[PDB]
């Protein structure tokens, strides 16, 4: 390719890069297609091209596609890359438990990336610290990674490939769940991680007992909504829209005020 400058590998293989036409930073993702259980199409494509399409239209929240080519043995995807950015994986391992003001700005902005996929008919499945991106400079956080992801439905999943200690009770004990309630799931774990500098869970035990023990001060509501998102019964989850009215999430920063303060 003479349209993008290929970079450093940032990590899977995922190159940084740069699209020579404006000098747009970018990362370019090589997916082999051995590595591939989900197809889609509008000819043959990896779903996570179906379901990047869908939720790159307009602004945001979600690291958008700008292209994609086919080669003979893998897909390259040109996705969007800003910079400075670090992971919410390292930030967390660099800057131990966060400040909840700080959390709270983060799991907003979370929550609101993922209703964007909802919208767009897209359930992303590995919602983690490792598939979010900060933009240091904007205080904006960019979701990432839908190599595990669906199309939304309302109907029983009963297949999932995402990171175990992010699944919920009904996927270890029944290898069964429904999108929503999930995802749910997976945001009260992101959450634990981002107020008590790990995730609550090692085991399927601790994930099947749903007891949350607190190894950081953290405040009751925020302890409450924890609690809420990992309730054992899927249909004792929170809805997006209850979580963002929880009282824990009201007077959020906005990205910008958000970096100015928590990130220089
Ligand atoms: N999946 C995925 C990639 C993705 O969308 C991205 C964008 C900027 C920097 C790294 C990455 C990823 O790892």
């Amino acid at each position: 390719e003479s349209q993008y400058q290929v970079g450093p590998l940032l990590g899977g293989s995922v190159y940084s890069g740069i699209r020579v036409s404006d000098n747009l930073p970018v990362a370019i993702k090589h997916v082999e297609k051995d590595r591939i259980s989900d197809w889609g199409e509008l000819t043959r494509v990896p779903m996570e091209v179906v379901l990047l399409k869908k939720v790159s239209s307009g602004f945001s929240g979600v690291i958008r596609l700008l292209d994609w080519f086919e080669r003979p043995d893998s897909f390259v995807l040109i996705l969007e890359r800003p910079e400075p950015v670090q992971d919410l994986f390292d930030f967390i391992t660099e800057r131990g438990a966060l400040q909840e003001e700080l959390a709270r700005s983060f799991f907003w902005q979370v929550l609101e990336a993922v209703r964007h996929c909802h919208n767009c008919g897209v359930l992303h499945r590995d919602i983690k610290d490792e598939n979010i991106l900060i933009d240091l400079n904007r205080g904006e956080l960019k979701l990432i990674d839908f190599g595990s992801g669906a199309l939304l439905k309302d109907t029983v999943y009963t297949d999932f490939d995402g990171t175990r200690v992010y699944s919920p009770p009904e996927w270890i004990r029944y290898h069964r769940y429904h999108g929503r309630s999930a995802a749910v799931w997976s945001l009260g774990i992101l959450l634990y991680d981002m107020v008590c500098g790990d995730i609550p869970f090692e085991h399927d035990e601790e994930i099947i007992r749903g007891q949350v023990f607190f190894r950081q001060r953290v405040s009751s509501e925020c302890q409450h909504l924890i609690r809420w998102c990992l309730a054992l019964r899927p249909s004792d989850r929170p809805t997006f829209e209850e979580i963002q009215n929880h009282p824990w999430m009201q007077d959020v920063l906005l990205p910008q005020e958000t970096a100015e303060i928590h990130l220089h």
